């Protein structure tokens, strides 16, 4: 009836950023006619200090509670010294995906008009632009599969992990990639290591299988080092990229970097309801927490693509989508868009927050 | 006494470019007084073609006979219709790796001054050099860890591939990281993903302890996913990177793209007894094959890194790498180096090679 939002700002810029999205969500449920409840539970490094743990007891009921979890970024340099597989980022985000079978992560990348020269490629390939979908898989292969862990001890001690996947498992993220990619530029290039890796075997052939059901979506299959090359010279060629879990964490991020524009991108991690978290895809930029400076657009980004695939409410995260448009073409930019010549003209967290959420409430 | 090498052209340019380094090292072997005898052997596509297979019996032999193995390319569009299991690349390389137990391998990538401009990275970037040598494990991880195979089926068959190291495995190649690094800028990244794989908290535990023998160079980790956009922003601040078997695959070859010249970059994958097989970075490159275009300086310096590793004669090897320096700055370009109004000064893969082993025989 009324929807029940979980939000977990987490550490660093997520709460100043995350007071921008409820800002113009606000908008959104007045323009629109929405009823949304949003909690508030502690989750990443400030649960550490507040909890002892990074993903609380009450935070991981309080999810299951909701329709969609709102997340903001976790980590910092204060539990940086953790053991890696004790720091919040890995400690939150790998039982959230596992615990709400997260399978589907969804991370839209794309040059936008005016701001290609912010990208670090040279300027002749940025020029021509880029929009490129990563579609990872992200409950399967090497970061659940089992066994894992070390035995024996001194030379002879060795370590272990499996990567594992099943048909069922790359069926329907690969079913994904398909239906996404009739929407935009009907191809899907799907990446893999078929060379070397049984589990690359199997994820080409599988992929090959879902292609019957789209006749009209072009497949190609590239190697993920022969990806990573080709990324920096062609970029604008790709459409839907599908990837298993490893390759898509890497993946994605060179693409995220490409764009020059890490303020800008959001990521959807989903199951086969349409429960998922939904969060920036850059940092928690601790140097320039409570300063007024952080660009709150991927927050912002990250509530209309929850709007979209977890509410269903398409005409509320388009109205979104269009404002955060308006405010890039009206001059309404964050001083990491601008270069420093221009610094004098940014735009500070809360006026990005104002001028997104009044464009919604005008009727955008 | 007399060196042995075992000559592996391969398929594609292979043999074009592997004429001229053998016109190279004739020049050496007069200069510095080697006596050296070449077999040549099939390999690859070629291979395929003549024997059935990728690295025949013959071959393999002809190779455990030898000093080092001088290595072409291999693969092509006519074999690329075999699955990708049974494809020349995979079929010679990994064979050759396992069996001479070549775990170390080496790839210097630097941006030559005045060809800053062939990198793809934006010219600000570019312009600040950059000169990374990458060290990859290469026969340990991923690639050779059992079990791997598949079973079931249906939805529910299953492939599964094991990534595993011990420490007496992580320990020797990261002794060979920071001895480079010593001769170089005295710093060495390892990358791993210790957030999430039971092998990279070992890797990162072991390459720490190993540091303790080099107080006078610098250790910093970095996770993958970090260490593939770091590179598109600041690769002038690497100086060693130190990755395992899968990560040193992708990262490799993503610095290698980023030079923008592939036809200067060589690689060595050698063995704790210095046996070492010795390759050009880029591909076979069938579309240019017989036309005598293709840039054979790949091919060139991986001679000149066989006579340093391999063979241990420092200064031939040191001899060509000035003969090449000579080249570049005295315009001796092939097509590939030039922006293509410049397109009609290019030298063939012949003139290359004569201009190259004359400027040694000259004393250069
Ligand atoms: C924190 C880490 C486990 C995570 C991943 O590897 O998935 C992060 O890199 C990401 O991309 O969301
Ligand atoms: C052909 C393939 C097995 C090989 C690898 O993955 O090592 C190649 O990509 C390389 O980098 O030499
Ligand atoms: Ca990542
Ligand atoms: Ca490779
Ligand atoms: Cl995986
Ligand atoms: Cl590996």
């Amino acid at each position: 009836s009324s929807y029940q939002i979980a939000v977990l700002a987490g550490d660093g810029i997520g709460p100043e950023v995350m007071a921008e999205a409820r800002k113009v969500l606000k908008a959104v449920e007045a323009r629109f006619g929405l009823n949304i409840e949003y909690t508030e539970y502690d989750v990443g490094g400030i649960a550490i200090d507040n909890h002892g743990c990074p993903l609380p007891e009450a935070t991981l009921k309080g999810c299951e509670a909701a329709d969609a979890i709102l997340f903001g970024s976790v980590g910092g340099p204060k539990w940086e010294k953790l053991p890696p597989n004790e720091q919040p980022e890995r400690g939150a985000l790998l039982p959230l995906r596992g615990h709400f079978e997260l399978f589907c992560n969804l991370r839209p990348a794309k040059l936008h008009d005016g701001l290609e020269h912010m990208s670090p490629l040279r300027s002749d390939i940025s020029a021509r632009g880029f929009d490129v979908l990563c579609v990872r898989e992200l409950t399967g292969g090497i970061y659940f599969g089992k066994p894992k862990g070390r035995q024996g001890e001194g030379e002879s001690e060795e370590a272990f992990d499996t990567m594992r996947y099943s048909r069922r498992e790359i069926s329907r993220i690969a079913r994904i990639a398909f239906e996404a990619a009739r929407g935009r530029r009907k191809k899907v290039t799907s990446v893999d290591k078929a060379n070397v890796l049984a589990c690359s075997v199997l994820w080409r052939q599988v992929v090959e299988e879902v292609a019957v059901d789209f006749p009209d979506v072009e497949l190609e299959h590239i190697y993920i080092d022969n990806a990573t090359m080709q990324l920096l010279r062609r970029p604008d060629e790709f459409d839907v990229m599908l990837c298993s879990n490893l390759f898509g964490d890497i993946l994605s991020d060179e693409i995220a970097m490409l764009t020059g524009s890490m303020g800008l991108l959001s990521s959807a991690s989903m199951n086969s309801t349409g429960f998922g978290l939904f969060e920036p895809a850059g940092g928690s930029a601790p140097d320039i927490a409570g300063k007024g400076i952080a660009n709150p657009i991927a927050q912002i980004l990250s509530a209309a693509l929850m709007l979209r695939h977890s509410l269903k409410q398409e005409e509320a995260a388009s109205a979104i989508e269009r404002a955060v448009t308006k405010a890039l073409n009206s001059g309404y930019l964050t001083g990491e868009l601008l270069s420093s010549d221009q610094r004098h003209k940014a735009k500070t967290t809360v006026q990005m927050g104002d001028f997104i959420a009044d464009a919604v409430k005008a009727g955008v």
